[PDB]
């Protein structure tokens, strides 16, 4: 009946790393539940980093289309945020294989995005980081965004924030042009999204360069899309913030249903998970693991050892407090 420790989780596999985290995937021994668990050396964050992440987790979790924190500990070295896990993959890999999806299809997914957006702007952050890899695919077909790691945390009305990042195909012209900025950069984001879903290309097709065709070039629309399709990819992907779609101050969200690409979604229904997904996702292997690059499922199942000589030097008094446990 103590508060969360590893003694209290099974290690099933590692499925993942990125810049930050080694990801694996767990289970809380005393319920038989999985989970992933971001796995992070206090090494790397010894700055708040870690509060961002905590806080958007938070912020989030039990809504449908957002990766939600079940629970986070320490031990000396590391660490460790159990969340969801997410197994139908991603909707990178999912594009390769479909090479470009029906304009129902990308409807569906950027609903779903859209939602979970609109309810990460509501309180008051920006995601910073939509692209096809950060959008996962649960075993049903339903989507999570992912990857906190580029949000902002705390916009309040108009409100702005200043910092050039994002990944460089999906960076709105706003900071391109060094602009204050709000939400508007995600919903432009949303836009290359679904043309990449809708063309299965880049809009964008020499970083410098591709900063430069952003900003400059006219956007062509592939001619076998429908009117619908090539409307609303005009209106995410306008190059004024001001006058973007979703980005009116008060009606955003609100547009974005009103827009006839997205006159047949019923908002509640998707809301609450009962649009069912054009795509069923294959979970193949134990636990599905077969979604996760081999490269990480056929590491051993571990914590890499220790070194004293690091784990000497870090200042544990910046990690008081981290424990969290989900409150449902
Ligand atoms: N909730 C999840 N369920 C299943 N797999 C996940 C989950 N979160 C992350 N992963 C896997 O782990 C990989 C690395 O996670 P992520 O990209 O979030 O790492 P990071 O180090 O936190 O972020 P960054 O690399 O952006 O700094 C993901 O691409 C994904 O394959």
């Amino acid at each position: 009946m103590d508060p969360l420790g590893l003694q209290d989780f099974d290690l099933l596999r590692v499925i993942g790393r990125g810049s930050y985290a080694k990801v694996l995937l767990v289970r809380l021994k005393k319920t038989d539940r999985i989970y992933a668990m971001k796995v992070v050396k206090k090494e790397l964050v010894n700055i708040d980093w870690v509060q961002t992440e905590k806080h958007v987790f938070e912020q989030a979790s039990n809504h449908p289309f957002l990766v939600g924190l079940h629970s986070c500990f320490q031990t000396e070295s590391r660490l460790f945020f159990v969340i969801e896990y997410v197994n139908g993959g991603d909707l990178m890999f999912h594009m390769q294989r479909q090479r470009k999806l029906p304009e129902e299809h990308a409807r569906f997914y950027s609903a779903e995005i859209s939602l979970a957006l609109n309810y990460l702007h509501e309180r008051g952050i920006i995601y910073r980081d939509l692209k096809l890899d950060n959008v996962l695919l649960d075993s049903e077909g339903h989507i999570k965004l992912t990857d906190y790691g580029m949000c902002k945390e705390g916009l309040r009305p108009g409100d702005t924030t200043s910092t050039f990042c994002g990944t460089p195909n999906y960076i709105a012209p706003e900071i391109l042009r060094g602009e204050d900025y709000g939400f508007s950069v995600d919903w432009w984001a949303l836009g290359v999204l679904m043309f990449e879903m809708m063309a299965g290309r880049s809009p964008f097709d020499t970083e410098d360069y591709l900063f430069q065709v952003i900003l400059e070039k006219q956007i062509r629309i592939p001619r076998s899309l429908s009117v619908k399709a090539a409307s609303v990819l005009k209106s995410f992907l306008n190059k004024d913030p001001k006058e973007r779609l979703g980005c009116h101050p008060q009606t955003g969200f609100a547009d974005i249903q009103g827009h006839p690409f997205f006159r047949n979604v019923d908002w509640d229904m998707m809301e609450q998970k009962q649009v069912v997904p054009p795509f069923k996702p294959n979970i193949s292997g134990e636990f599905g693991l077969d979604n996760f690059d081999s490269q990480f499922t056929n590491e051993p199942v571990q914590l890499t050892p220790d070194d004293d000589d690091i784990v000497r030097k870090i200042d544990q008094s910046e990690f008081e407090g981290f424990e969290y446990i989900n409150p449902l």
